[PDB]
């Protein structure tokens, strides 16, 4: 039983991260159609278990070890979820809730021939990138890392760039002096509610965040 | 947890009765590498569930629901272990054990699929044949059913058959008053001791057997 559920739970916080909505019990409780109650007994083991932390505003941040795990259990789940839609067929309608399964039972090493198999796995029959594939086998330049984080803008400097393409970018995605979210990939992109601005260099380097 | 475990017990049996063998509670304490008093538990909980009767003699019949859900089971997982050599390409070592876990999540809707794009679904990659694929969508003749039993031989009438090249074979089998099993297939086979004899109709009506 245990072990389905706490991957359950922490694939639920991953995504909750995704979709930018603050990793609360109550949205957790509401997603998994779980109890308030019985939604707590459970994290209050995963506190135990070291996979997550309960911060003083009530979120729940997960540990490199429950984000390890988190990722693992996303990985699972869309690549099944490929496999389900690309290989066997099953009606598209069907395939996220058989992936729910089987997401808990996937070794790593199906994983890998999954992705021998498969014609692409950059992302899931539903839109979101495929984690974690790479474990399977201050200026925004510097504080940027390979995990999503929120930060807030301190300054923009648009004073000091000379490309200027991407400052009505910025103002369509609606930040100036706001809360916004933060990645390295192949390099930043930014995000503020579903709209993402990837920073060109010389933006990324002039732009400044704290925490928070 | 409990699902999983009934549907192991179950596919237990059924193996146990594929390979000729009483389904006696310590052979499948053994074989799921469980405590004998940790299968009586689930046992128990199995018979209250209607899914199994414990004979005098302590062999478990499983009912007609417990069957079903056996062959269902049994079907899943030859049908995933298909899937895994023939399409995924999982290390043949490694087949059985995740087939194992993906017995238990797999609906019957991924195995229709299944069926429509493997090559051929006969057998398992160990030379199995996978059972329950319609229900996915006294004289020989007369007593053989489409299920297995086992019975007595009491009459093999040689004298009034015309053809006889298979009084050898039954010799070879090694019965002549004797318990064999008996199924009708596309009819009539008979076995004892992993040794199979498809009777001719001939013999399959001058043949008589009894339980027990
Ligand atoms: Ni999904
Ligand atoms: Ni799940
Ligand atoms: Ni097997
Ligand atoms: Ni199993």
């Amino acid at each position: 039983d245990l072990v389905a559920t706490t991957e359950m739970y922490l694939r639920t916080i991953y995504e909750l991260e995704e979709e930018g909505v603050t990793p609360l019990r109550a949205r957790i409780a509401e997603r998994l159609e779980q109890s308030g109650p019985t939604v707590s007994q459970t994290v209050a083991r995963m506190e135990r278990d070291g996979l997550v932390v309960v911060a003083s505003d009530r979120s729940l941040q997960m540990t490199p070890t429950g984000r390890t795990l988190a990722t693992a259990v996303m990985r699972k789940h869309r690549l099944a979820e490929r496999l389900l839609t690309d290989i066997i067929g099953l009606d598209i309608n069907k395939v996220h809730d058989e992936a729910d399964r089987w997401e808990h039972v996937m070794s790593d090493e199906v994983e890998r021939r999954l992705v021998k198999v498969l014609k692409d796995v950059s992302r899931s029959p539903f839109g979101n990138p495929i984690p974690g594939l790479d474990e399977l086998g201050t200026r925004v330049i510097d504080a940027a890392t390979s995990m999503p984080r929120k930060v807030r803008i301190v300054q923009i400097n648009e004073i000091f760039q000379v490309e200027t393409d991407q400052f009505t970018q910025l103002l369509d995605a609606d930040i100036r002096v706001g809360s916004e979210v933060e990645i390295v990939d192949r390099h930043i992109t930014l995000s503020h509610n579903g709209k993402d601005v990837e920073l060109l260099d010389d933006l990324a380097h002039t732009i400044r965040i704290e925490e928070l």
